[PDB]
């Protein structure tokens, strides 16, 4: 969990709702082929607000490669201990990979 | 495909360049487990834009389910031939799941 980012203290809504999905996410999106720059997400609904999960291949370029499942059960469980309204993180400052837990306003019914 | 919606929303996206990436959206989706009312997507960097994808699930409640994998497939080919901008519906009216296909202005880097 180096680096690892919280987000900003402006926000309405608290991880500690989101991180009862952290291993359902991670196991989940993880092992699909990334192409450099391209994402995954899943959207969680809660009382109140929802869960927003990313994984983010970072690369510029090179091969489409998948992310490592227990690196990003650490580094959101990381980011759910250290950061109240969500965060963002990878294992080391060389990995590809980037993770993100971001609790939100809304629900999981729009932009699309 | 039925019920089928085209996006009707200022954006001059193609559909088209997007198409590439639904059997690889649905293959590694649709089998993933979803609460009511949760969702998941993916976003593919193309050239100049992007291409979002979702998998949604409409039910109020009920146990969580996963989608069928050449039901997403036919919804977002018949949204790829009839709907220029994309577009998005259910395999029939009875059904759970909402796929979507959405060529949209951006990258893949935004709001996480
Ligand atoms: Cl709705
Ligand atoms: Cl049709
Ligand atoms: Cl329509
Ligand atoms: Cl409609
Ligand atoms: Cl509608
Ligand atoms: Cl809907
Ligand atoms: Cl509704
Ligand atoms: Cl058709
Ligand atoms: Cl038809
Ligand atoms: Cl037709
Ligand atoms: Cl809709
Ligand atoms: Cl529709
Ligand atoms: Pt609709
Ligand atoms: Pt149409
Ligand atoms: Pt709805
Ligand atoms: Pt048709």
């Amino acid at each position: 969990q180096d680096p690892l980012s919280c987000y900003d203290n402006f926000g309405n809504r608290d991880v500690a709702a989101c991180a009862r999905f952290i291993d359902d996410f991670c196991d989940t999106l993880t092992p699909n082929i990334y192409r450099p720059r391209d994402n995954g997400q899943r959207c969680y609904v809660v009382n109140g607000h929802k869960c927003d999960f990313t994984v983010f291949n970072t690369n510029n370029g090179g091969s489409p490669i998948r992310a490592s499942t227990p690196n990003c059960k650490t580094v959101l469980r990381a980011a759910a201990n250290r950061c109240p309204t969500g965060g963002r993180g990878k294992i080391n400052p060389s990995a590809p990979f980037l993770f993100a837990i971001d609790p939100n306003d809304g629900d999981c019914s729009t932009d699309f």
